[PDB]
């Protein structure tokens, strides 16, 4: 009872990830760094499909024209030894100096204008890679004090930015599609467009709103409080969840970025439910840190788990949804019901129909147990293998 | 050196909050129930605007058309002796152990009827009494498990709910608008529609969107940790905002509907000196609950002190964007240059633009500071009258 | 591979969960009040070893002498027909509108009295059922503001009921201890000794502090977002757990009081590893409430769930710890020499050790991998069955 | 109505502070470093009183015995030319790679026996340059996850280490007491002793107590959701507060470190009314960063401003408690009677008082009102000058 990865699961890693050095608010670096192309055959001999890259893991910031393509090619020729794909690329517009008060949103007209060159350099190589999303994570717009950033004014310049980003897509002819993710804080004291929600609004005022969807986070909504599964239901339901960033996250605090399956157990079990029974066909991403206590062997056991977990999970809700015994439990709670149109029948006909109020019986609806427990310990069951 | 509220102040207040008898999950009511009569007098002589109640406040559940009419007549009676007027109405489908799994999303499709049936009655009554707005809170539409709902058939069933409402309105000619109030959890263990931007999204896929907009809360987004003034620009920045809730909440925890000023004092500051510069001429609303520790005197104390922290702060805040060390700070923080357009010369003058790249001196941008902490400081000084 | 519980797992119950109404705050009950008879005799059928009760949910406040004999003699009699224990018992101090300030630590000194008289009658009527064990949850001491309450003299009425309690108990040669429960807020804005660190500091200060312990539940430390085996590990190490209180709870949000297992799921796993490795033989107590969406079906099914979970959290615990291969995982990430002494030689030895400055190799020491997320899979496979 | 510090404010601020370059998880220093001399010097003009460092932030980690005396002298010749004072020290335990898994309580041993001889070193430094207390911040000692550390062992670690510790001062006959730092997590999972409460019990099972206290910081209780003010009035009441780390933070997030009176402003004034009607005569230390965003003159505003709103607080919470009215509805509110014994009388008489409970009139005692929030309002109308 083995549960390994093949390219097939889709499987999909930063070079941030394992490449992460351990430097954290309070310590230095507890491990040297990798070069991608290491990276590149360690994950796939792991049985990862594929990586994703921010500009500067790929390039050195600062880089010459001549430096840079020679890092490319490089690159490039692990991707072809190992058969690797390279589905998502994204920009740091973080970690520079220059970036402190953000990219599409700094105060500084000068530096916007930067943040936006740097971008487009990055969609070129991404779409020459193969990449089919661009993500973008604007982990340095918004504030730590009231003052400093009028929101409304923060809003027109990042709308200016995506208007200006997908202008230059539909100019190339680029088939390539924007995924905007959400984090409520950290590095700023309040990050704009926190929440899966609040980008999903935004993206609905775009001039070419088809071309954008969300990168939602695992963590990132934890980190609000909310309930992750939830959160992509909605972004399901838009017809827009583009991307995924997954990993484990104990609570509201810091960013942890823990291995998938890690945090909170129960909701990597329901997200992994909703991806598999709604038929999320993109890139399975892990955006994780493995912890600055581990050597190089805790890092490539800490990614093996990420794709174990899934696949462990995949395999429980999969049982869970088969057994009869929950199916008959679905139907008891009336899942069936909630899925049915309250009033296909029309307005006219539902203020006509004494059935739904001048005879209703409230006191016997009402006395009607939703039979849930039942149900949520048949999940917990099944999880636990205790089924 | 005095703040008397004036009904030009437009605050308002549900008959629910100065109301409220101090039932909670844990005790028992410690004052008697009062009638909406002497509410809205007792209101009205604190300088209060007009009050707001749910269908459940004004005629209790299960009343007779005729004991309806009575309560009814007697409302209008106390609004006619004393001038205060009702511009917004909501429904209760939370109390009644009916609506124990929801009223829109309740799994049981007779419940969803009974709860459209509910609501289309209390909007007639709202029209009736010259109410503007129709709020809309789901508090039961939610879960405590994963199993016992599936979220898209939740939202389609929302969705449903809501195109229904806008038919009938459309359909009697009715001058009204709804405005959907988000809250992250309880009394379910996560609530549909959790937060200001969850909102907004879902709003941009109802049939007619421009009938609906958000009346978000101060304690609801604290709830969930997010910066409120931020959720209340983004509704600004989409035209959404129709209304709004004010209290005070300390963190987060249980919903605790604390008087206006309370809670977060410098959010609130930020929030009222967003509302007054972006013109926001809707009502004031105060959703809050005197403590139960109080008796009458103590009620009546704590309204009044809503509306005194928000003149207060309003005299704060004009102060603060008035003075010219405040105007120079502003443009020492480059809150002017936020405002302006990143690329009004467009995609082809940005590409083409060496300065924006090629010869941008990154270095020399990184070194400038952004003078944040002296601005905040002077906002500072402003809130505590050190200037 | 079942997993039935039997008296000797010394599973117990309070009368107050099974018996919860569901009226919450913004509810009315969804299910009618059970008779504590009915609740021994269901209870009993399900395989636990006891029940534990607040003195209101006994005798209904204000029963006449007569009324609480019978009430007695009933509970009594079902005890003698099931083989039912009583382990613990506890005060109502905050239901009834007198203790909306407190119970020991209310402001009116005459409701202090009142909350000690009332505490000692219930402390006669548990040692005649025989408990061991009177607990003490003081939900309504705290406050919503900063002048409401003096916290310095709080902790001296507090301290001065506690060690009155403890001098009539000697006084009366009664052999039963006490356990203070913590819990952080709701109903109070801030409750005082608001987490397990707090009450067992408190305790140090009183006139007998042996007659004291805590008694921890597992959604309260996580309203904190602590972490509650680690407090758990805090209580043991000082001698002090002397009951504890198990339940679920998703976060920092409103006390939700799930069934144990629901929540936390792996925080579950660690607890329960620790309280079976450290040998805890207290009650396996389970303070919760089955959703107000159930009937009484679903009552019972919450209850046999809280008990399931622990069983089979025991058993995945237990082939953990048996596992050579975790053992060998155990001795790779050193926890062998975290039980060794650092300095058993003294210190004289320790300043005279080169070994330990002078000559120590930081690097080398430095570049030793922990080895704990490969330890942590482990965990994670054994949790989930997949070992 | 200016608000100037002067050296007999005892304003202190940590080299590390001002010293912060402004490195963060996404991010690169925007400062470059200040010379120890240059800060002591810039903040003996800003009216400080003294500085405060750990050991690695004067001499830079392994510095050779002949650079140290050199550091040293150095930094002795600023403090003799500014008059600035030290009175607190501590050790960093936590940037270095080794230190990864914990100092005193790293897994391994050889690394426990480092942490305490580097402690040892910078005692004999501290008490050189006359600190009176000695901080202990142990930021690493926890754990990500839950097979890592067993808390037990991990607590006798710490035991033994403070013991040693204890053993050295007073092997040395030295003038210094301890003071442990709390905080719940960041940069680990999970950090032992996370909170004001569990130090405080903590402390009770060492071999000397009387050498140990709490230096509790605003930010850390509050990451933790706690009420700061409640928090220390525990800390004094147990006699135990010995040092204080000032600053503010906005809810539930990474650790912000804002300047003080940022974050909760209503938290800020009543923790300075309490400092300042206890009598607390320690320093009044900053532990704070100026945000990356900020260039020198920034780090110097931000510094000044911490000062101020200490000053601003101060004036307006003496105003608060010697205002007649306030004083008169603290006598409303009952806060004389909370401060009067419950049972001076002794237990017998209070089993033998009718009034107590035969005879209590509940019904009037539960009608009384508390008045908090006129109370409240009050401290509001103080604190913005609106009185
Ligand atoms: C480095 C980033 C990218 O912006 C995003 C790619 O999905 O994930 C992060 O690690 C930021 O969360
Ligand atoms: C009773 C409700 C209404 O739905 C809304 C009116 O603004 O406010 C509440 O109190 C729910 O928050
Ligand atoms: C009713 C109470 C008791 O004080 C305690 C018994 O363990 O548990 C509660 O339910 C309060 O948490
Ligand atoms: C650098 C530390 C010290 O341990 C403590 C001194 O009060 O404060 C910090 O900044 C850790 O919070
Ligand atoms: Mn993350
Ligand atoms: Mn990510
Ligand atoms: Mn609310
Ligand atoms: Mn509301
Ligand atoms: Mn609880
Ligand atoms: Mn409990
Ligand atoms: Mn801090
Ligand atoms: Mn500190």
């Amino acid at each position: 009872m083995n549960y390994q990865p093949t390219p097939e699961d889709r499987f999909t890693f930063g070079l941030w990830t394992v490449g992460w050095q351990g430097r954290d608010p309070f310590g230095d670096a507890t491990r040297r760094a990798l070069d991608p192309v290491e990276s590149v055959q360690r994950l796939a001999e792991l049985g990862a499909h594929g990586v994703t890259f921010h500009d500067d893991d790929l390039i050195p910031f600062g880089s010459s024209d001549s430096e840079r393509e020679e890092h490319v090619k490089r690159f490039r020729q692990a991707l072809d030894d190992t058969g690797m794909k390279v589905p998502m690329a994204t920009t740091n517009l973080f970690t520079h100096p220059v970036f402190k008060d953000g990219g599409f949103t700094a105060n500084d007209r000068d530096v916007r204008r930067y943040a936006l060159r740097k971008t487009i350099r990055n969609i070129d190589l991404a779409v020459e890679l193969g990449a089919e999303t661009y993500v973008a994570w604007g982990g340095r717009e918004g504030a730590e004090s009231g003052g400093a950033k009028d929101v409304r004014d923060a809003l027109d310049r990042m709308k200016e930015a995506f208007d200006l980003l997908g202008e230059y897509v539909t100019s190339q002819g680029y088939d390539i599609r924007f995924a905007i993710e959400p984090k409520p804080n950290e590095p700023r004291g309040d990050i704009l467009l926190p929440t899966v929600g609040h980008a999903l609004a935004f993206i609905e005022r775009l001039e070419r709103p088809e071309l954008y969807g969300v990168n939602p986070e695992v963590g990132h909504e934890q980190m609000a409080g909310l309930n992750f599964p939830h959160g992509i239901a909605q972004a399901l339901w838009a017809g827009k969840l583009f991307h995924i960033d997954l990993n484990g996250q104990n609570g509201i605090k810091y960013d942890q970025d823990l291995r998938f399956g890690a945090g909170d157990l129960r909701a990597a079990f329901w997200l992994v439910d909703l991806l598999e029974s709604a038929g999320y066909s993109g890139p399975r991403h892990f955006d994780f840190k493995p912890p600055r206590t581990e050597d190089f062997d805790g890092v490539w056991a800490s990614a093996a788990g990420c794709m174990r977990n899934y696949l462990i999970l995949k395999e429980r809700a999969a049982a869970f949804r088969a057994d009869p015994e929950v199916q008959e439990a679905l139907r008891a709670s009336r899942l069936d019901e909630l899925a049915r149109p309250t009033a296909a029948d029309g307005l006219q006909a539902l203020l006509d129909d004494r059935s739904a109020f001048e005879e209703f019986d409230v006191d016997a609806a009402a006395a009607r147990g939703m039979a849930f427990e039942r149900l949520d310990q048949l999940a917990m069951d099944h999880l636990l293998g205790a089924r």
